[PDB]
This record gives C-alpha cells, sequence and structure tokens, in this order.
C-alpha cells in the first residue's frame, strides 16, 4: 500500500528526537550543559529494566537507546551552535521540562512495544531494506530536515541485528 | 584586494583553531563553556589595547564576537561527533599549544586593527569588510558553518570611531 512494518518504531524514534528542541531551549535559558554521563547511565539502566519486564533483550535495548540519546544530544548541540551565533533566535521564556519528560516516557514505551512486536524482522536479512523504507516514509511524513535526517540515521543504526556469517 | 583582507584572514585562521580545541575537549570530556576564562581573556586584550592607545571597549567587543563564534564552532563539532564519533580527531594538539596559537593570533589581530584604524572608522568599512569576507571565504574554502561564524566574528568591525 505500502508501509514498512518498522514505520511505527521509526515514527516514535523521530518523535522522541523532536523532544531535543524544547529540552535544548530550556537548557539554554537555564545555563545548563547538554551532556551528563551519570544521567544518561541512569536512563539507560532504567530502560534495560523496562526491557526485562517485557522479556526484550536488555543489551539490545541499551545499544539502541544509547544511539537514540546521542542523536538527541547532537540536535541539542546544533541548536546551541545556532543560538551562540544569533542569541536573539533562542526561544524566550521556554516552559519547564515536565511535558518533555511525559512525552519521553510514552515514546520509550511505544518503542519497546514495537521492538517486541517486530523482533523477528529486526533479526532478519530484510531488516536493512525495511528500515530504509521506514526512514524514507517518516522523513516524508514528519517533514524532517537535514539535521533530523542525520539524527534519525544515528538513532536507528543498531536496529538491524547481525546475521549468521555462514 | 580589500585593505581588511589580512585582518579577516587572521580572524578566519583563529576560527580554525576551534577544531583542535573542540577535539581536545571531546577527548578529555571538558565543557565547551568557561565563563571565568573568557572574561579573563578579554581583560588581557583590553589591557594590550590600552598600552597601545587603541580604544579598549571596541577591542573587547570585537574579541567577544570572535570568542562567541569560536564557541559556536565547538558546539557544531560536538553535534557532528555525537552523530559520528569515529570522525572525531584522535590526537588533538594539547590545549596549551592551541591556546598559544590563539595568543599569537590575538597579537596579529590587534596589530591589524591598529594598522587599519583609518579604514575601520571610515564610511567605506562595510563595503571593504564584505569584500574581504568574500575573498577569504574563497581562499580558505570556508563551509556554511565557517561563513556564518566569520560573519559573527567580524560583526562589530565597522563600529570603530575616528580620532581627535
Amino acid at each position: 500500500d505500502g508501509t514498512s512494518q518498522l514505520a511505527e518504531l521509526v515514527d516514535a524514534a523521530a518523535e522522541r528526537l523532536e523532544v531535543a528542541d524544547p529540552v535544548a531551549a530550556f537548557k539554554w535559558r537555564a545555563q545548563l550543559p547538554i551532556e551528563d554521563s551519570g544521567r544518561v547511565e541512569q536512563q539507560l539502566a532504567k530502560l534495560g529494566e523496562d526491557a526485562r519486564s517485557q522479556h526484550i533483550d536488555p543489551d539490545y535495548v541499551t545499544r539502541v537507546f544509547d544511539d537514540q540519546i546521542r542523536a538527541t544530544e547532537a540536535i541539542e548541540y546544533s541548536r546551541f551552535s545556532d543560538w551562540k551565533l544569533n542569541p536573539a533566535s533562542a526561544p524566550p521564556e521556554p516552559p519547564d521540562l515536565s511535558a518533555s519528560r511525559s512525552a519521553i516516557d510514552s515514546l520509550n514505551n511505544r518503542m519497546l512495544s514495537q521492538i517486541w512486536s517486530h523482533w523477528s524482522l529486526l533479526s532478519a536479512p530484510s531488516c536493512a531494506a525495511q528500515l530504509d523504507r521506514a526512514k524514507r516514509d517518516i522523513v516524508r511524513s514528519r517533514h524532517l530536515d537535514s539535521l533530523y535526517q542525520r539524527a534519525l540515521t544515528t538513532a536507528t543504526q543498531s536496529y538491524c541485528q547481525a546475521l549468521p556469517p555462514a
């Protein structure tokens, strides 16, 4: 018709990337740095726990969300670069992070549910092409720009599992 | 050729040091920002301007723009390296080396500003600066990021006031 079986997963991933914008605007005003390794380690440990809860491979989930979070931090740093050149262009008085936190919790759960439901595909030779189809379709539907296209690539780079070498 | 070409070329050269500075910070997991240091850096420059009877408020404004643009580049490189960490340079000159390169560039810049004071404070400055930017963008083959950074770095040049 024709939709990728991975479209829902990729669409969630891209929507979760888009939380980079309110988070960066908030951090910019609050004079907070983008990165925090201790924080990310905590987020990833909780995601591993959520994986075990739905009998999903936690090491796999850790790798995938490690990619996702780096890709999100990459968007935040690009904004900081822009706002450093033209500070007038930074969103003024932005709201706190509660909506963002709620959106991330929901999207995390959406992503895990899709990992569970498409585990066979993610383990199969057809994964690579079906991921490329899903990416094409979501870049179109969400109208993602150059920066978000690179970020979506980075976010999804560990989705397709390695196959037997013989 | 624009009379501000050497000044703009120096500024562009100094912007290029953002790469090894960022690379070093990436490896050592040091923060890009350093408000304490920046405000100190500008103090040294303001003093050098004063000893040479060059308008210190002007010089401080210019280097503040320059430093802002350098930070913007460091942020953009961190974005790139988060997307693709394999592309981050593995050695990086010591921060000490890069900072010494910057210090020499500061001196060269301040010397060029004093030398071209008559043009910087003249109505033709905007025209000559746009000309110098076009030329250096060409000669150094500056990408979209460095073009924007050079604009930011040089945005206060033509604010110079003529003497006496």
